[PDB]
């Protein structure tokens, strides 16, 4: 088996987003867990385990195919210092994710290589869950108040490790 | 053996003020506990026990060198009667510590005591996580808005002993 | 309600002296430990943590009239170097404490404050149990004869943590 | 507390170096195992997640001294073919950080600044230990010889998931 | 990695200077046993075992520096009658051993070697509580009076 | 009583030796261990505490019949680089041992002292078993193949505690 370089070069493209990914999002959760708001810390570390899992995957699949994995580059990081600012972030990369995604199973499926089409299949669903969770809290923070909103995950524990 | 004079002024001088600190602390744990803020009630109360712990092993250290240990002096004790007020309290007492703990840590290890360096180093570490506590929580009340936090620590329960 | 001043003078005073009596008694502890003489050191280990609870308690009852503890004043700490000083240095503390006691309970029950009243009985009875036991023991020494009495509470541990 | 700007420099460096060594170990942990080379996978896989706790260590760290940690920069990733190369690849990198470690920790505790002096001693430890394991490794396939020394970790799973 | 020639030495006199110890306090623990007084055999044996437990931490030490560990030498080994030459000469060893201890740990990380500093750091603490222990131990034993004092670690089995 | 002066002049030579050994093979071990080879580390160990337990029991002897033991003198102590070498010295430092034991036990025996007659036995047999291990071990080496001999005990934990 030898996959054709346009499959190659879309696996890569993928790689690399979900490893910045992985990046941004183990920041966001240390810097949110440092100033005392604790269960949106957990929930971000949750997320950047997942995205750290799917990144295993797909330098499986590009390996099997006589590839070579690309684990020297990265897309610009985005960082925030509210809360607004950190979702929008996160709503951003996660829309260009889901873009490339489409594009390149379309072209994939029209060249007889079914597996990796199937792999991004996967990895369109899950972005897509993650995507609504994010607009869903942003809907709140912009009803109740960000204060009030604030208010609500707050817990006595220690802030530093 | 025999400590120096010099190391055991200064081994004094810490125990003086970890015992100053123990008393600040019980005092502040009992006043909120009264009012009805609970959780705040719990978290000071295991700070001073922490304080008691640190001062025994100053003591046992201050006899090993064949000194005389010093439990007859205090430093000047301050209270307050809101929270912004205890938490400023207690955060210019472990500011005074601190500065106190590196001169001396230096001084000592300047003269081939290196056990008592140790014991210092300790300390220190301890003191800066506290620090670094009281003033995310400080952060917090002047963010949110003292009614709006206090209103999360707040239980139905007995509030005299 | 708000007690009388009187009475919350009476209350401040005995606090203080059983914050002193924690001082000393575990001061004594820590010296007698580190010499190899054991049993001893567990026993005056114990009877400090019962001042401890004692202090609490005094305390607890005073904030409940709305009072003003008094977390800065200490009465005069006495500390001696064998083993029979050591006992007279306690046994005279018990006895001022056991006047001080009387006095005030006749003057409270006499003014219709009566939980006070019963809060000084209790202390009062624990407080003859201690110098009870004080004074048998100093008999005992001036029986047996010091280095035979010592013979009896030596241990093969010989610590100094 | 605001560390000076050179602890920070310092700080920022070896967090930077090793992430870079984190992404190298786990591109390793791959190929090894793609292979069929698999006890290797194993250890290799180890040593990864054991890397990715120092930077976490790292980045609470400069966090605590109101730093910017600096998530978006990598250094050059080494990548061979045969088993040789990949012994001599690790053993390159693990020595450019002991320099780096030593040179720092010296420069910090010149200045007052203990705790990070600490971080640096325990995070040195480690790396002299595991560059030690990879040279007794490459003798032995030096003596052995490659062929009969690889034949001793091949199992029957052979996969590449 | 190669540690420069004056770690080594230091590290070297270290391990024959526990050496040593092992051997004396063994000796004096079997001494103790036969005579009757126990309770004092049981802590000498428990000593013995920690020294041997430094021994072998300084072995591997000077292995990973690419030295040449030296298991051929001895200091001089005392040995006493009674009880108070037994404490004295423990008091002794002790104590000269402490001095070496903190020379060494200046020299050294006054030249960029860390790991070892701190292994003499461990080392140290742990042989100040020991003298320590000595020494209450020996005030003891002049206060009540030696016959007396033996009185209380004397058992039937 | 008390057992004449040369029944312990043989005593202390024989807790001499046993000393020695304890030393050499107790270095043989952590040289083996830090360079790979496992398995060989932990006989090296157990053979170790072997002589230490004997020891133990000759000291011990050489008490209850009023006596001084020697705990300050050492024979000379050998080391070598590979495997042969390492075998080589222990048989040689074995070998001797088993001729001292037996002149001992008839010199003692012909003198009514019986108990230490049986405690040189029991160590006569023990010595016996391990120079006959030594020996095949040897053999094996020369056999196989050095290499090919050495890679069969190695693992994938390559320590150094430090
Ligand atoms: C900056 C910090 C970190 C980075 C850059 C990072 C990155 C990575 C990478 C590149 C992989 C391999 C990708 C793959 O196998 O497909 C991975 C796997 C993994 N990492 Fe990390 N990681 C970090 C922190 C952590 C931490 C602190 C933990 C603590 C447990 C952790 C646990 C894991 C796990 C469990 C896996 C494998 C997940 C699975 O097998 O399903 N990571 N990580
Ligand atoms: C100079 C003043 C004091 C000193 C030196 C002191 C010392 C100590 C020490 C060393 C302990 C050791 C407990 C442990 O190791 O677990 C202790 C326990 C304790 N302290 Fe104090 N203490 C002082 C005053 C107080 C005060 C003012 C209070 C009450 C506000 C208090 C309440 C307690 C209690 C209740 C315990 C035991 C907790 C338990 O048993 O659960 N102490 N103290
Ligand atoms: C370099 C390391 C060691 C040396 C030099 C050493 C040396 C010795 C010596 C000289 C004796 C008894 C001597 C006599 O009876 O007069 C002995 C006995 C003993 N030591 Fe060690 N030893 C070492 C390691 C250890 C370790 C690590 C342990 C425990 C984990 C240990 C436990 C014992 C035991 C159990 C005995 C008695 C053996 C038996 O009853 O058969 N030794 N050792
Ligand atoms: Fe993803
Ligand atoms: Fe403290
Ligand atoms: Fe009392
Ligand atoms: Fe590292
Ligand atoms: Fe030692
Ligand atoms: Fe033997």
């Amino acid at each position: 088996m030898q996959g054709d370089p346009e499959v190659i070069e879309f696996l890569n493209e993928q790689l690399t987003a979900e490893l910045t990914a992985i990046n941004q999002y183990f920041l966001h959760a240390k810097l949110q867990d440092h100033k005392g708001w604790t269960k949106l810390a957990k929930y971000t570390r949750a997320e950047s385990f997942d995205e750290m899992r799917h990144a295993e995957v797909l330098t499986d699949r590009i390996l099997l195919l006589d590839g070579l994995p690309n684990y020297q580059r990265l897309f610009h990081v985005r960082v925030g210092q509210s809360v607004t600012e950190m979702f929008q972030a996160d709503r951003e990369v996660e829309l260009e994710a889901i873009d490339r995604l489409r594009r390149g199973i379309e072209v994939m499926r029209a060249k007889h290589d079914i597996t990796s089409a199937n792999v991004f299949e996967a990895i369109l669903a899950d972005e897509e869950h993650h995507i609504d969770y994010l607009e869903t809290q942003l809907d709140l923070i912009e009803k109740l108040g960000e204060s009030l909103y604030l208010s609500t995950v707050i817990e006595q524990t220690q802030p530093d490790p």
